[PDB]
């Protein structure tokens, strides 16, 4: 039987360039989405008129509170109701914004969104993959290659990028001996943000060295394919960063 | 006239180590807690005999919820009421045990973990910036052993890596206001109080340096050297007191 | 003609073999450098050759530091050059790993072979190979997972490896603009010294978290593969940890 | 009873302000220095006037070679020659300029950046460690090791293989209770060489201040770890960057 794979946030952007990637390597996927119904949908219509059966949707808000512990587990449990297994689970939902220290969302809400979806979600998430296993299993988790030289008031957003760094290296080693390999993808500047203008994104594209570009979705992609791969059978607790040197680029 | 310093969890172990030596070095300290009344008032007792009105206790539970920023604005308050001024912070109260990812509900132990260890650092951060020459500076506890971290602690060492990631973001955010925001990740320290005396022999024998965990002092010294004049270009920086725990092998 | 070509140094056995192996299978003509290891250099060469006629060379050289290091290095880069006339990957695989206790060979000695096979060749190897310069331009340089919990008294060694790392980043940085990729893999325990007993290989096996064993050769080949492909195009700076979760295993 | 320390390149800048801050705090000293003769006797006198006998030159080029051991050897044979003792070492020496992938040959390149920062560190720390109370080793690290500057491999590599030092020699030394630890500086006193429209540039990168280090800001972080208060503190390397390393592109 074909391997299955949940992929968070997966109906535009990354998230689908992973689910499409996955697709077409042979997995059947969960598209999971929270606002992007039609996206979400219309995603699953396409691989499942290339393939039958190989892609459903699952929709869940991954801000944290008292019930994301179940929407997690509901997550895992839509995977194993498709297609009896799980095989794969990819952590690319993220909130994204600025949360300045110094001064629409409440404080609260704002740590729940950003530390929720970044962190607390993927946490949940790897609990539920890791205690309905009963192959090559495999956790990635999409982290951020800026982690430590972030934009200017994303403190939030940086804490849960860094606690998802915490958890790929504390479910790596914890997750090990059920043969589960937790591994990163950190993106410097891959698909912009369609609300940011094209002056703006030119900006962030000249400070690439590789190539003065941001990366497509598909070369991020690319390093989630290799690491749930058989090629990537030894390597857990590893961050590949895809960022064409970005990181390394002094003030 | 004298500077003044908050420090969480103050009322035992690095944390009175903390406000010990920060009010040995001539601050005016707010000793806040949230179990440890008896502990808090007790030191507080023993700093103001020493000099008076110059030590003040603060109740807060640091735990994440709806009412936690609420707290953090009290805490800081609580400092410039008693003080006229908050000159430092130190981040140093911490919740701390494991959370096994195969098996309090986790979202307590979240609320604890991450709440404690990185939310209320956050949202502390955040009033003591709004409330403000000067040598401001904010002191965050964190550990050594995060990129090594130990069984089954995921929230726990995501809490911490969290806070490593404010301590990185606040010192950017708040280097133009004249505060510098840095770390100090002990290694083993005093031992959690009901760990078994041999699983404590078993981390002293671990560590190069001696055999022995860092007394609560050996701490408090790095945060002192961070507070000071003498570390006024550093932003952004963790020291490391861990006696080179983090450099040993498997 | 068409058929890239790539530099893999001290390519006769173990890890550098299992990478010339790997590449030569992907379809590269293969310079095989070795020192000492002369019979095995030719009968990988000639082995590859049967595979497919003229994609095998070798190529003896010292990489001990020394007043001609920097020739022996431009000599490495231009036999690939003159074998198939282009070099569009190198290998910066070889290794001198041996204790440095700082309290027959003089600590001069050790400086040049530790530090010289370590980091200065892999620094005039990119040299060479860059000033040389569809095409996918890389270089993957053989790092350790192991740089940041060093053992005990390989302070050489260690300091090679992180200058290593240094190499890695700062010429990632420099060769971007050429769209000359570098990144590394960094192994933990991989195939463990050839007269090492079993007793002893069993006590570093079960350091590792992801099934108590070493890497296979074949397993760190994997990751080169990777980074030298098509799938790993916006991939600079990057050093991929394959070493089964021991990096994050305390003492 | 005074506790004696090893300078590398003290004459000037970053070295002199580390030797005049020990020295300050009790320390008697050794001014290494290759070329600057004046500027390290010069030192010499100024602190032996205000403490005499508690400061030597030691004159030795740091670029590897065969030699270079036993120039390391002598450096710190010429504080227990000095003083009967040697409590601290300071890795301070350092070669900086540009060494590009694509006036000297790059022979002489690796010998000196290579040499100066990293094996000269390296056969020091042996020979400190090898005449062996609170001892401990310094070594000049860089907190931009990471970020490198474009064309700076060599240089980069050597800082690199500092860290390595660093982290080889804490863990290896620990059980003789010496402490080794880095001070990275980002941008302090900026190079002589360069213009002032280029410092500039380099100054408004800095979040703290919009300001390069002063030297004693610098020695500031050296004194703190080789005194009492940093007894604890081994392969510890403390960034002095007025926050630059978190800049991003
Ligand atoms: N794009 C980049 O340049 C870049 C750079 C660095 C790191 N990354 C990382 O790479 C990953 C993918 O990047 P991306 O730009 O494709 O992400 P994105 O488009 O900004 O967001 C991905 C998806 O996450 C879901 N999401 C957001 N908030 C949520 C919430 N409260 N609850 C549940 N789901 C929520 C959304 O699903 P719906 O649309 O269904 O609501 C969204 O489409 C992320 O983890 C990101 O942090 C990306
Ligand atoms: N000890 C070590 O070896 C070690 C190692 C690595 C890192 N660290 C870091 O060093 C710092 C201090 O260490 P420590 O051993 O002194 O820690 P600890 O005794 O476990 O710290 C607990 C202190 O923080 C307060 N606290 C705990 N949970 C709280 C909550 N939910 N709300 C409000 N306050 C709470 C407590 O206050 P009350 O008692 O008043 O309730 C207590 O005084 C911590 O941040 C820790 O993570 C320590
Ligand atoms: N194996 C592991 O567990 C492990 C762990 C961490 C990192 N690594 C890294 O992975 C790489 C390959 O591993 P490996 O175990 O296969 O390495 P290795 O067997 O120790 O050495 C590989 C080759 O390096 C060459 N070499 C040694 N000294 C030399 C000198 N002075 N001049 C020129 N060549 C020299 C030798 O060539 P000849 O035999 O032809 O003389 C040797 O066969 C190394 O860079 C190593 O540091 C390996
Ligand atoms: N300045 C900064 O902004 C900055 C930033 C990051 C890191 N650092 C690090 O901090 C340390 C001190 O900085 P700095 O600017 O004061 O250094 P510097 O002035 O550039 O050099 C310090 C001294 O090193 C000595 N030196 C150079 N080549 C030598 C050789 N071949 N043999 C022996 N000695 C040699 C010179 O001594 P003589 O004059 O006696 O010949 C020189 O005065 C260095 O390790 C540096 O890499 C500095
Ligand atoms: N303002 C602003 C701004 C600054 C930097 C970036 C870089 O591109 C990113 C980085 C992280 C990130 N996380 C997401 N969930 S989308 C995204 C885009 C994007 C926007
Ligand atoms: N099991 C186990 C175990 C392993 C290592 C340690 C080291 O000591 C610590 C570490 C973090 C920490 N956080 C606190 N709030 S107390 C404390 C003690 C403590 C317990
Ligand atoms: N002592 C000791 C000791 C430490 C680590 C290992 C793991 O195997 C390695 C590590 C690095 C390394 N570098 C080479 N050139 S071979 C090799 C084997 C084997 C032995
Ligand atoms: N080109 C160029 C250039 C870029 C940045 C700097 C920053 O200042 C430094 C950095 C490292 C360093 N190492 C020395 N031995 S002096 C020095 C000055 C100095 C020069």
């Amino acid at each position: 039987e074909a391997p299955a794979a949940v992929v968070t946030g997966a109906a535009k952007r990354i998230g689908r360039a992973i689910a499409v990637k996955l697709h077409q390597t042979g997995y059947r996927v969960v598209i999971h989405y929270h606002n992007s119904a039609e996206a979400a949908v219309s995603l699953a219509d396409e691989l499942n008129k290339e393939r039958s059966n190989t892609a459903v949707v699952c929709q869940a808000d991954l801000t944290n509170s008292n019930v994301l512990p179940a929407s997690c587990e509901e997550i895992i449990n839509s995977c194993f109701r498709a297609f009896g297994r799980c095989d794969v689970l990819v952590n690319n939902a993220s909130a994204f914004y600025p949360t300045p220290l110094v001064q629409g969302k409440t404080v609260e809400t704002q740590v729940a969104e950003l530390i929720g979806t970044n962190a607390i979600a993927p946490f949940l998430l790897t609990m539920s993959f890791a205690q309905r296993q009963k192959s090559n299993l495999s956790i990635v988790n999409l982290c951020d290659a800026m982690v430590d030289q972030p934009c200017m008031a994303f403190s939030l957003y940086n804490m849960g990028k860094h606690a998802l760094v915490g958890l790929t290296q504390s479910a790596a080693l914890e997750l090990a001996p059920y043969g589960i390999r937790v591994n990163g993808v950190a993106p410097g500047v891959s698909l912009l943000p369609v609300a940011m203008g094209e002056e703006e994104k030119d900006k962030w594209r000249r400070k690439v060295p590789l190539g003065r570009r941001e990366a497509s979705a598909e070369q991020i992609a690319d390093a989630v394919i290799f690491l749930v791969s058989g090629s990537a059978q030894y390597i857990t607790g590893s961050i590949i960063k895809v960022d064409g040197g970005l990181s390394l680029v002094h003030a």
